[PDB]
């Protein structure tokens, strides 16, 4: 049964680090297998490096090529002793979601099968010792928060940096759209791949920025120039696998190259990429020209930048977002002499807890809204829903127009990840921020005589600047935040629609725990993405000050008709979080460019003017409690 | 019974990290541990830091002012319960070093104590893992010597700097000379600790330097600017304690001031002493002047150098050294910022491994040269013995006067340091290098009429320079490495004075383990330094060189009625290491300047020109086996 | 020229008056400006790697050779031996020269002046590579020697991609095999890389018969002292790599001249000739290489022989 297909999948995982210790003969047998055990075993895979990925593709596509699943097992089975543990985890993982075959299926978390990643060198420290300490059944749990002086601001935005959801997204994301990814040897392609890449990252940005308003900091700049030397982070996490860690960053590097690519490369990457978008063209391999079509432009800029497989000229333009990882994770050890490990920047997992990850994204953020900018601004005509007008929208919650923010404490379950030994369970307990439930009640008038369809967008973006208090669109469409995207039908004449909190199609409903799933539910029966993928839910608005800032709440509502493709795709399967993560092996189900109406630029000085009839502003405080 | 003694303190040593969780209700009670408690159990101590040994020398004290050595046992009990671990270890030695009631008593094994200081981060956490792994009784071993890519040369020096019995003996050394030592509080004094410091300090580099000669590297140069960017050195060390483990240093930043101290501090600091020197003369508090005597000279700057607590004017003349290591330590986070635990350079077991502390302490070493350059030359008159002659010297081993070197594996017990669980016990295999044991045989020709005595001094230089053979005295008064200091008596006539290599009065015999302290040996009962201190004997000669590097070995006979000392001190106490480590609670045994002859400048361009007729050098190879 | 202009030339021009860029000062430029200076600075390799990348990031751009272009078939290397005074091993050490200087400066009185210099020098060495021809008839080969270092600086890895770079020709020529065992023996004298001799003035005046033709005739080709590396005086391993290739598809057709300076043709080519190998300058070596040791990528007509090399002080 599925049940017992769960449990399969889950020993595939566990004790990943220990399952090295080849115990082959020869890997000769393993005809399939000859592509791979080429990285060694203990050292660190990264997501962003080209070579780990060749490898990485080669394990996929013998898991896909695996003729059933209990052929797929035993492969998996073979190969994570001998081609290697850090490695391995990633080809499986990323394989046993998408072959056909496979499908029930949730992958054990990732914060539980490396808890290491997600919890600090002293918890992870004292956990281990508290179960050497003293042998006893008795669970152990330890609070992750310690006590230290917080010499640097950039502290304050550790609830979001950290957040151990966001991180595992993040983890997520990558797997969903890998830029390994060949859709030949699949047959099945994922669509708007590139463009997404863009949209989700931009996210990640934007709502970092609200943080640090929310903050009272000043927006994230990027890093436009490659001579500027970084702000240090120090991650202070270890991996358990052996003694090693993600190497800290000190402040004040200027860029080194590195033996795989110089800096100029980057430089002149870039500077190929952005003249490319001025001359409205990019040059494929067969040196033919394809236009950066408005429909299709920010996917082919999406493939070329990242870079993916489906970069129209991977050797031309190169790969300038992955290698931006790569350089800024070994700026320590930039040569390889001194034979330390990566930073957090190598991994998807850790990434977003470094600062300088918004800082990179923004600078290629920048590539996209260049393009962007090439194009025509939206008229009311592409805006405009006729016959309907929104009157008004409210948000309730305990106090109305107001919403609540507090920090929550949570555990996360160790033993799954690392070895327990005699503890039954050795828990860490952390803290994140969190929001009271509200919901959105939105007034239409429906003019027409016949019922319409729309589709609500709700998006977030806040009212005060650095300087005061100033609305301007233009600046606004970096900020803007995605709450939610609905379809709900209105009848003529006067209409109330009202949405909750929980339903956010940005957000994930519930990751299931390794506990949940031995067990065996029902909420359907899915994938890599299933409770993983989706923004987490504490995280959906920002964490906003005591006083209560003030944030601009809109509310468009579009044509559905126009926005909805047709098609014939699956049973209610992961569409909860269609607005970041897509729907599995579907189409993106809006016509719309991600991020509309904001995506373009702006002409009004204003926000407010440049509402249409079927737009609206709500402004809403968001008050967080100490 | 002593026995009895020793198991009880081998019990203080024991889980350390752990003893924490202070378990008092409150310290009030303990009026006399009052003072002490001000760094966290969980920080690293450092040894060079004032504030940090201003508590520790707090610590001693109540130690020290134990009335017996029970109530030593149980304030020590409960201090060690609040104070930091490091702290304490470092206290506690010190209190067994001298307190008199301690007749008793080894201290723990360094090594043994602190595992994690000795091997690396991977066999640390492979001896864990394997203990989590498959819960036995069984033994495990795991064998250090790991497989990597070797990218710097300076790895090739990794036996020197890494070996265990060269870190073990620094740790010890301070011990026995704290800078914190305040005569007055003991009542008793260590006698030219300042000198003694100079002297050790020179050793270590001179002997570096033969290493890297062997390796056919050039000598060390100091940090004599401030402003030059540092070499990086990856320790690859996890602090057990913690899960944080000792920063890493990458290549190339100019020097950052710290809170504690700026960088124009030090360099005025350096500018003085030099001044004072130049002067002939010091400051003291008093705003009097001492003369930098002759006799008095190197143990004045000494104190001032390092600083002790007897610096004539600890605030004028500052705290250079400690300083030094305190920078170089947290060049990573001087601001303190980021969080991170500070390099190898903080602590005295780890701190010979990094490079840049031959770097530093050359430098440091440059400033008394300079004194030592004020003091005029040696005349015959002062070298001479007369009437004795020496007729030849020749090494004895297999092959005569050829020593020859391999690598020799060993392993180390970490079950007393880290928690062992079920395994008996865990032993991490290192290699170290080691040579063959030889005898030196001297002919002395005693003209007189009567027997004489006299102290023979044994030195070794290398021939060759980074040019090529060039036996310049002046040179290699900063390689020479001594061998060995003995009396001797001789009759009138031909006589053959045969001393081995085990004798060695610089190298320790034997330190006793955990295991063999748990029963009770003869060697006798003295303490930190028992086993500890001296230098390590596989270490007593350079690893020199496959060909056979060419040596010169020089032996001098002086009289020694002059070179003794009369007084009433012990009896056969730890003496087997006087040449580096001193003699317990005894003056210096020698009136010699440290280092003679050569110590001062030598006129002569070519070595054998400076020889009297009671010097000597033979020529030996010392080869190398793979 | 107009749009790519003259990298590597400017790059000598740039080096050499590094000193007076601004030529206030009207000092001389440095050795980099001559052809016959030039080599004598460090700095030349530095710049030379630097466009030796540049030809390298081309050559990255072409797939890799299949088994197929480099596989004679039928044709398999049995094994290769040096010999020399001790076999495998090659002996390098000083030796003295003189040069005279009267032709160049001003003599004067004096009948001459010479100046005694010290160079590097080797024994002499014969090859014998054993080869199996399978087919019945004879065939062609061209043979083609190349030695390459075993260690890199970190210890000893025969990592074939990054021996591409360090592999340096020590001789190429044609040779024909009957069918079964057949021996080979060539003497590092014949060396197509190296100039025989040079004529001196002296022989000049003089009149010999090497034959006339120019300023290559004694000139170019690698100095016949410099053939193989130093090494070290505990003999230092360098891989021998010898390999076969067809002899009718490696040369052209045409109709030249009598027998001129072609022996040294691997680095000088021929007089008025076209380069007689069809093959890849450096092939086998100039393409990508996936293997992991150097002995994974060799088919059965090529073969690797360690010997040493050790200098004599």
């Amino acid at each position: 049964t599925v049940a017992d297909k769960q449990a399969r999948l889950m020993p595939l995982f566990k004790h990943l680090t220990a399952l090295t210790r080849e115990k082959l003969p020869l890997d000769q047998r393993d005809e399939r297998l000859k592509g791979v055990g080429i990285l060694p075993r203990g050292t660190l895979f990264s997501c962003f490096h080209a070579r780990h990925l060749a490898e990485a593709t080669e394990l996929y596509v013998a898991l896909y090529g695996a003729k059933d699943f209990n052929d797929f097992i035993h492969l998996c089975e073979q190969a994570r002793q001998i081609v290697n543990e850090g490695m391995f985890v990633y080809a499986v993982s990323v394989a046993v979601l998408h072959r056909e075959d496979c499908k029930g299926i949730t992958v054990p978390p990732i914060q539980e099968v490396f808890p290491d990643r997600f919890v600090p060198a002293e918890t992870i420290n004292r956990a281990n010792k508290e179960a050497s300490n003293h042998p006893d059944q008795q669970s152990i749990v330890v609070e992750a928060e310690e006590t230290g002086n917080i010499l640097d601001p950039e502290y304050k935005l550790s609830y979001f940096r950290e957040d151990i959801g966001i991180n595992a997204h993040h983890w997520h994301w990558h797997i969903v759209y890998p830029a390994t990814w060949n859709p030949t040897v699949m047959g099945k392609e994922k669509d708007r791949k590139g463009e997404l890449f863009f949209y989700m990252h931009q996210q990640m940005c934007a709502r970092y920025d609200s943080e640090r308003l929310s903050n009272g900091l000043q927006r994230m700049i990027p890093f436009h120039n490659f001579d500027e030397p970084l702000e240090g982070y120090a991650p202070h996490l270890t991996s358990l696998v052996s003694g090693l860690q993600y190497a800290s960053r000190p402040e004040g590097y200027s860029i080194h190259d590195l033996s795989d690519v110089d800096v100029q490369d980057m430089v002149r990457w870039r500077e190929r990429i952005l003249d490319a978008i001025n001359m409205h063209y990019i040059v494929d391999k067969d040196n033919n020209k394809i236009p950066l079509d408005i429909e299709h432009g920010t996917d082919i800029l999406g493939d070329i930048i990242e870079s993916s497989d489906e970069s129209k000229n991977v050797e031309y333009y190169g790969s300038l977002h992955n290698w931006g990882h790569v350089m800024m994770a070994n700026i320590t050890d930039p040569d390889h002499r001194f034979q330390e490990n990566p930073g957090v920047m190598s991994d998807t997992s850790t990434s977003l807890r470094d600062p300088i990850f918004y800082r990179w994204h923004r600078f290629i953020d920048n590539i996209f809204q260049e393009h962007k900018k090439s194009f025509h601004p939206y008229t009311k005509e592409e805006l405009s829903f006729p016959g309907v007008e929104v009157v008004g929208v409210s948000i309730n919650s305990k106090t109305a127009n107001v919403i609540t923010t507090l920090i929550k404490e949570s555990l996360l379950e160790l033993s799954h990840g690392i070895n327990f030994g005699t503890d039954q369970s050795v828990k860490v307990k952390y803290h994140h921020l969190d929001h009271e439930p509200f919901t959105y009640n939105i007034v239409v008038e429906n003019n027409s005589g016949a019922e319409k369809h729309s589709t609500v967008r709700i998006f977030l973006a806040p009212k005060y600047d650095e300087l005061n208090n100033k609305l301007e669109p233009d600046e606004q469409r970096r900020l803007f935040i995605e709450l939610d995207k609905f379809f709900y039908t209105l009848t003529p004449g006067k209409n109330t629609i009202v949405r909750n909190h929980q339903d956010s199609s940005v957000t994930i409903s519930k990751v299931r725990t390794f506990d949940q799933l031995g067990a065996g539910e029902g909420v359907s029966e899915d994938s890599t993405e299933y409770c993983s993928c989706g923004w987490p839910e504490h995280m959906l608005i920002p964490r906003g000050s005591h006083k209560g800032m003030e944030f601009e709440l809109f509310v468009m509502l579009t044509d559905h008709d126009e926005d909805t493709v047709a098609g014939l795709s699956e049973n209610a399967v992961c569409s909860d979080a269609v607005s970041y993560c897509g729907a599995r092996d579907d189409r993106y189900p809006d016509k719309k460019a991600m991020g509309f109406p904001f995506d373009r630029k702006i002409e009004a000085r204003t926000a407010a003017e440049f509402l249409t009839p079927n737009m609206g502003l709500t402004d809403i405080k968001i008050k967080f409690h100490g």
